[PDB]
């Protein structure tokens, strides 16, 4: 070859590694993977494995499974599990500790992958494009810093992911993000989760589980109803159920000023003009793509909306040899997608047989308490897009919650079909095991299954999922975008 | 002509569904016979069927109770500190809280018959007089007082099934699923006999509710528990019951039982061991419940232990008489009996005929941990289809590194036909396996292929996302022979 390495991957991400690994193993290419550190934690947070492994899907989910024990301990008494309810409070310390261990052992698990894989090489620093075939690595985030390596390559892949959006407000410095939340010293007593994204909610769940006895948690959204882009009816039942679990949801209310107090605590001036004191305050505003210092303009790769790399369906950028995936594109900011985008890139480029990722009918989930599983069109956007649609609903309280005493925990299902053909466009579920159920739904919808296939499949009694196969007569319809009965 | 357009013998999961549908969607005059209105002994079964009163409902509640044992224990790893000295639960407050819940269904159902015109409940022992008549009697003695005499166009037999006993000296001193539900106290020293889904579910329950110092033994005459399930699933489970403290015992059934001076039950074994247990449950299985209906009076046929002889549209030996659910002995699940009984209503009363699809029925075992399975076992698949490919994947969920239950391996095993890529079977052991499998059994109802499975996008992080990563078979079968690659 004319060059040194075949591939370079900026960012050792869920998407990045998958690509880098596959190219190196199934195609034996020489592949380098750049990231900013090897083990998780501050100051950089993200590390080997990506945002999902170090400060996302893994640690998050562990804490969520921790926070659930609050309910499950409480629920147990109804089935005759008697015990000391005076020791009401958990230990945040022993959770974070136990979490770190687990996340850490992945970073180990990955180091020895690069060691064990020939072709694959990890390169710790800040990746930056020199030109279309060269990638500078630097020790410091300052672009003028010491230059650590200079990688030469046929193809470049940008899997640098995304970074928390701040709100530019007086006192922003004193707030935290998803990233900092994971390495908090102690459990916040008086907590304020700002925003209404899936992060905002997941975390409100977590802190509400791990609050010290006497603490409370406030959610705070500028809009009307939390989690836009989800089935409104699901969003409401959830907004209630967070309430029922003790999360004080607050709407049409964002803060305007934050000021640190003489005892360390954070004082918050609000939208309406309220003043309040919280130990911590987290910003789940969202995530901007992480392209802001890579020097894309040096190479001729294009930025669009907040650095979103400009990319076609086969993941190719402005420059022919350069590609980009996952969160930096801003197509869909989930891992399984980024993995697939990065797998498809390897078959396209190195594997001969080209292919692009199918972004329709991607199932996904929110690990709130209780959690949501959704795949497909929201009923609002479905009736607007397709001419005639039929909306099926079903809410039931599981039989067990008569005994557990959590009668607030309504399991909900909402199927949204095209009426003409009977095809399932969307399925929306709130309740425990909704993330597990939905996956297998998203397979049915990948085939484009119809409501006939759903109800006319035999049941698995007793489950929550068996109420997919009973959904027969629509609760109501839409006729040309018009909320209709007939 | 007739005073009822249909009589149901047995207010069952299948029965009610049929009786309700005929009465409501078709406005027929329908009577439903059962032996009582509320749950409990001596009869156990009541309004709602075996599932509602002494099956899927109470069982599942107890299972959800028994889980709390693990979940309490597991919580400590995530920093849930508390008094572990009070190690033991309260069986009494569980049974109590269970009864309430099952009871409120029996209420829920009484007022259905009240609120539904056409629908009428008739408490007694149903018995065929002839092809159009159904005698109701107060006592189980066939010669007893005659309470009603129902006349009808069509008769449906949804009388379900009854626990198989083992004819052994001391059988009287044992219990069944039915009695288990109304036990006074939690058995300390317990012996679950057999290796059916009941046997296992219950071993799970008693092991959760044992007093501190008690133990639970499982006991099967065969090699490996739960025949008819994926062998590799059956083993990982047999280990995991062990790991939870259930002492599994194989090639060992008892031969004599004798009650002791302090009430307890003493058990002579297959191998010749002697042991003492507080209670001993028999999950041998369930024979159809046709043994006193006088089918021979009407000309309906019995076969293997009363199994009603029935065609695909659920029609029996006599044209106007039909039978469903457990009494047929096709598949002894509720969702099936419901569908068999729904299909019967469209066939007879609804004009448009239809028969129930017994292939690719998903189902589950609520062990701890539970199984979800739909389709062919790998053994029977390779024997039946020429070339098959078996995909496997066992992982330990990320959380069990912290909870300290590292024994809890979530397992998945897909079994395909290799020629076409079609998914014949899917087998899952682990928490949320029953919820996941339902949505699988929809894919397999369409006859989905392994291409559709792996090439669907993931829902990270779940157990179910490891269905959409299953790409290269661990091994194959070529004309019934265990092999890696072919020809
Ligand atoms: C709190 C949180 C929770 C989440 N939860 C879920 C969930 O439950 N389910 C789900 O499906 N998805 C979840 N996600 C989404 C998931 O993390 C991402 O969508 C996915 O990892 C995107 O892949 P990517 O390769 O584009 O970025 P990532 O996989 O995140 O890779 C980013 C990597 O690039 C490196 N990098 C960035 N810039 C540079 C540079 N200049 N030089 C060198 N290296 C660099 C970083 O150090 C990092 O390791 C979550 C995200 C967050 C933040
Ligand atoms: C412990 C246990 C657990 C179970 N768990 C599950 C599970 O988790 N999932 C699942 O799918 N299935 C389960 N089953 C199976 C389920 O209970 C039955 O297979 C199902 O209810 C069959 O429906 P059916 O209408 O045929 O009969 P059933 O619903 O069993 O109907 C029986 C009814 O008929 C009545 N009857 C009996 N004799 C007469 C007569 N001579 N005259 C009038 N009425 C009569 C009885 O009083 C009874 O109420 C379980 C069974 C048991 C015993
Ligand atoms: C009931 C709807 C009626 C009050 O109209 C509403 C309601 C609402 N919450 N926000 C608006 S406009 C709006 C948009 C973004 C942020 C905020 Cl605080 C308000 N209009
Ligand atoms: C202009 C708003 C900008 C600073 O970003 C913000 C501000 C805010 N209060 N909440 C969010 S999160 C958010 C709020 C409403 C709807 C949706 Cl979809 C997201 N983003
Ligand atoms: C097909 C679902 C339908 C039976 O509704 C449900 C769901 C559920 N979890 N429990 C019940 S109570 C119930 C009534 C009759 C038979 C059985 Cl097995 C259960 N009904
Ligand atoms: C109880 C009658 C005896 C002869 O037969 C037994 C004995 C026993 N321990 N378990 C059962 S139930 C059972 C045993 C093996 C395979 C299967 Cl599929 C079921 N039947
Ligand atoms: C392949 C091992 C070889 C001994 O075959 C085996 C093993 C076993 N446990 N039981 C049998 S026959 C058998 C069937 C029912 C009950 C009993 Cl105790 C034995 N054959
Ligand atoms: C046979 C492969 C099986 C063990 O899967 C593996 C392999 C491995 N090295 N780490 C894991 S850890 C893990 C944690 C949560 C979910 C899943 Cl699917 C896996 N699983
Ligand atoms: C792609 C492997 C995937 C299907 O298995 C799983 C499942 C799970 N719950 N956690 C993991 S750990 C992990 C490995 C790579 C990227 C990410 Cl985001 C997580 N792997």
């Amino acid at each position: 070859m004319s060059r040194a390495y075949d591939l370079v991957v900026l960012g050792a991400g869920s998407g990045g590694l998958e690509a880098g690994w596959n190219a190196a193993v199934t195609h034996k290419k020489k592949v380098a993977v750049v990231d900013v550190q090897a083990t998780h934690g501050p100051p950089l947070f993200a590390a080997l494995g990506g945002t999902c492994v170090n400060v996302g899907c893994v640690p998050k989910k562990l804490m969520v499974t921790g926070a659930q024990y609050m309910d499950l301990i409480r629920e147990s008494g109804g089935f005759g599990w008697e015990m000391d309810r005076e020791s009401l409070c958990p230990n945040w310390k022993t959770l974070i500790a136990a979490k770190n261990k687990v996340v850490n052992s992945i970073n180990e698990s990955y180091k020895s992958m690069f060691a064990d894989t020939e072709g694959l090489s990890f390169h710790m620093g800040f990746g930056a494009l020199q030109d279309a075939h060269t990638v500078v690595v630097r020790k410091s985030e300052d672009p003028h810093s010491d230059v650590l390596e200079t990688l030469d390559t046929e193809y470049i892949l940008i899997a640098t992911g995304s970074w928390p959006t701040r709100l530019g407000v007086p006192g922003d410095e004193f707030c935290i993000t998803s990233n900092e939340a994971f390495y908090l010293e102690d459990a916040p007593k008086r907590m304020l989760c700002v925003g209404g994204g899936y992060i905002a909610v997941e975390f409100a769940g977590i802190f509400n589980g791990y609050k010290p006895c006497g603490g409370y948690v406030d959610l705070c959204y500028r809009g009307d109803l939390i989690l836009r882009g989800f089935d409104t009816e699901v969003r409401k039942s959830l907004t209630k159920q967070l309430g029922a679990n003790g999360i004080r949801v607050r709407t049409n209310l964002n803060p305007t000023k934050i000021t640190k107090n003489e005892d360390g605590s954070n004082h918050v001036h609000f939208n309406d003009g309220t003043e309040e004191d919280y130990d911590q305050v987290m910003l789940a505003i969202g995530r901007v793509p992480r392209s802001q210092a890579l020097q894309l303009d040096k190479a001729g790769v294009r930025t669009g909306k907040n650095g979103a790399v400009q990319v076609d369906a086969y993941s190719k950028t402005s420059v022919d040899n350069i590609y980009a995936i996952g969160d930096v594109t801003n197509r869909v900011m989930l891992t399984p997608v980024a993995i697939n985008e990065g797998a498809a890139f390897v078959e396209t480029v190195f594997g001969g047989k080209p292919r692009a990722t199918d972004h329709t009918k991607v199932a996904c989930a929110v690990f709130s308490i209780p959690p949501i599983g959704t795949c497909g069109m929201t009923e609002e956007e479905a009736a607007k897009n397709y001419e005639t649609v039929a909306v099926y609903a079903s809410s039931f309280t599981p039989l067990m919650h008569n005994i557990s005493g959590s009668k607030h925990k309504e399991f909900m299902i909402r199927i949204i079909t095209n009426e003409s053909n009977g095809e399932v466009l969307g399925v929306h579920m709130l309740g425990d095991s909704a993330p597990e159920i939905i996956q297998s739904v998203g397979i049915c919808m990948k085939m484009g299954a119809k409501i006939s296939d759903f109800h006319s499949t035999i049941g698995v009694h007793p489950t929550s999922a068996e109420e997919l196969c009973s959904m027969r007569t629509p609760a109501y319809f839409y006729e040309s975008g018009k909320r209709v009965e007939k």
